[PDB]
C-alpha cells in the first residue's frame, strides 16, 4: 500500500524544550549546549506590528530567557541573534543529542515536522516545501519553534523551524540558521506568498507509485515530448520538467518498464481532461508531496 | 492548517526488535521481559499455505528464536502462543519500556503505525480501522510485526500488530493479544474483506474541521432529519449516524455554531451532487480517517 509517511520522531522528541521570555512561550531545539528558537519569542503582541529586533533584544539579558526541558530548567549563559533565530547557550549539553546537521532544503523537497506545544511533542506529519517557499501545515498557537527534519539513518538533518502563519493561512519559517524560506519576514504585516505551482517531478513519482501499486487506469496509448509536455505544464501552473527530473525518475522507470515521457503523456491527458471522478491511490486529485526518493523508499 | 497527524513515535521506537526463526525475519515488540511478534515467524513459505501452528511450534524450542535489538541479542527463556502472537519471554526487561496498555480498538477509530523493517523503524503514519476491520496501510515485506498505537500523554495504548496483506492489497492484523480484527486468519488463502463503508461520524468531524479552517462552501440553507439523513447514508455505503455520534460532534457543534443535523444536510447534498471539482481542506473527496477527537486536538 501507499501512504504519506513521516520519519520516526524519537531522535527529535528528546531535543524539544520550552522557551519563555515574558509571557510569550514557544518551542526550542536543544542540541549540544545550544537551544534554538524563533527570535520573536522576545516580542510582545504589540512588538510584532513593527519589531526592531536588535533593539528589543538589548533590553533582554540571559536571565530573561526561561528554558525548560520537561520539568528541568537549563541555565542560559549566553544569547545571540543569528538572522531570525535566537541561540541560547546553556550550561548542560543535551545528553540525547543525536548526530545532526543543519541543511537548507530546496523547494520541492519533503521533510517531517514534529508539531509541538510548549516544548511537548504532539504529533508528526510529512510535508513539502512548496515552490513558493510556503508549507501547508498544521500549526496551532504555541507551535512556533517546531522543527522540520529528515533522517538519513544515523543523523538528523534539520531543515525547518516554524515562525509564522501568513494571512493566507499558509505557513512560513526558516532553516536552522535563521534564514526565511522565501520572501517572508518575522513581522505581523501583509505578506504575499505569490503563485504556487505543482511539483511536477513529484506528481510523476506518484503516478509511478500508483502503477507499482496496481492503479494504472491513467496509462495511455500516446506519448509526448518534453517541450510539449512543458507547454501544458505552464498552462496548469506546473513546474517545468527537466532532464534531471527525468533522471531521478530513472529507477522508477527501470522498475515499471514505463518510459518517463510516456508517463508525461498520461499526465498531460489527466491535466487537460481531469480525472472523471476516479481516483489514483485513493486521491481524487494529483498529489505532489512525494519526492521520487519518498516513493522509492516505499517500494 | 489541517493535516493527517501521527503520534510521536519515540516511546515505541525503543520497543522495536528484530525476530528471526529459520530464514523468516520480522519485527517484534519488546515490553518488560516479553517480545511480541506474529506467530507466522515460525512458518516457511510452504507452511503458510495451510499451517498447523501448534504442530509447527512444537518443532521449535527457545534457542530457535533469534531476538535482536539493534546489535544486541536477547536470550529467549520461554515461548508461548497466545492466539496469533508469539510471546518470547527473555532474560532482560526492556529499559525503555514506557507505561503501556493493550487495547482492542473499535472499527472507526484511528491509530498511528510505526512501520518497521527488520527491527528498524522506517516511518510513521496515521490510519483508521476501516469498518470491515481492514486497514489501508503501507506494508512492504518484512513489515510484519509493526504495531499500531495511540498515546494519551503518559502511556502508549498498543492496539494493532500487522500480520497480513490480503489479495485485495489491503491490510489485516491483530490486537496485541493476538485476535484478528475481522474474519481474517493468518493463512495464505483467499479471504474476503467484505463491503467497506464510510465512517460517517468521522466525515462530519472533517467538515467541522473544514468550517473551522475557513473552508465552508459546502454549507447549505437546508437542514434534515437523522433518519432521512441515514436513508441517504445506506445508499452511499455510509455507516448510519447515531445520537452518540451527534453527541461526540457536540464540542465541534458548540464551537462552529453549526448544529449537527445542519451539517448532515450539507453532507447529503455533497453525496447526491458530488463536489463539482472543488476541494474541502485540499481534498477532492470526503475524508473519513479523522475521529472527532482527532479533529479536536488539531483545533
Ligand atoms: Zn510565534
Ligand atoms: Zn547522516
Ligand atoms: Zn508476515
Ligand atoms: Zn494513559
Amino acid at each position: 500500500g501507499f501512504r504519506k509517511m513521516a520519519f520516526p520522531s524519537g531522535k527529535v522528541e528528546g531535543c524539544m524544550v520550552q522557551v519563555t521570555c515574558g509571557t510569550t512561550t514557544l518551542n526550542g531545539l536543544w542540541l549540544d549546549d545550544v537551544v534554538y528558537c524563533p527570535r520573536h519569542v522576545i516580542c510582545t503582541s504589540e512588538d510584532m506590528l513593527n519589531p526592531n529586533y536588535e533593539d528589543l533584544l538589548i533590553r533582554k539579558s540571559n536571565h530573561n530567557f526561561l528554558v525548560q526541558a520537561g520539568n528541568v530548567q537549563l541555565r542560559v549563559i549566553g544569547h545571540s541573534m543569528q538572522n531570525c533565530v535566537l541561540k541560547l547557550k546553556v550550561d548542560t549539553a543535551n545528553p540525547k543529542t543525536p548526530k545532526y546537521k543543519f541543511v537548507r532544503i530546496q523547494p520541492g523537497q519533503t521533510f517531517s515536522v514534529l508539531a509541538c506545544y510548549n516544548g511537548s511533542p504532539s504529533g508528526v506529519y510529512q510535508c513539502a516545501m512548496r515552490p513558493n517557499f510556503t508549507i501547508k501545515g498544521s500549526f496551532l498557537n504555541g507551535s512556533c519553534g517546531s522543527v522540520g527534519f529528515n533522517i538519513d539513518y544515523d543523523c538528523v538533518s534539520f531543515c525547518y523551524m516554524h515562525h509564522m502563519e501568513l494571512p493566507t493561512g499558509v505557513h512560513a519559517g526558516t532553516d536552522l540558521e535563521g534564514n526565511f524560506y522565501g520572501p517572508f519576514v518575522d513581522r505581523q504585516t501583509a505578506q504575499a506568498a505569490g503563485t504556487d505551482t505543482t511539483i511536477t517531478v513529484n506528481v510523476l513519482a506518484w503516478l509511478y507509485a500508483a502503477v507499482i501499486n496496481g492503479d494504472r487506469w491513467f496509462l495511455n496509448r500516446f506519448t509526448t515530448t518534453l517541450n510539449d509536455f512543458n507547454l501544458v505544464a505552464m498552462k496548469y501552473n506546473y513546474e517545468p520538467l527537466t532532464q534531471d527530473h527525468v533522471d531521478i525518475l530513472g529507477p522508477l522507470s527501470a522498475q515499471t518498464g514505463i518510459a518517463v515521457l510516456d508517463m508525461c503523456a498520461s499526465l498531460k491527458e489527466l491535466l487537460q481532461n481531469g480525472m472523471n471522478g476516479r481516483t489514483i491511490l485513493g486521491s481524487a486529485l494529483l498529489e505532489d508531496e512525494f519526492t521520487p526518493f519518498d516513493v522509492v523508499r516505499q517500494c
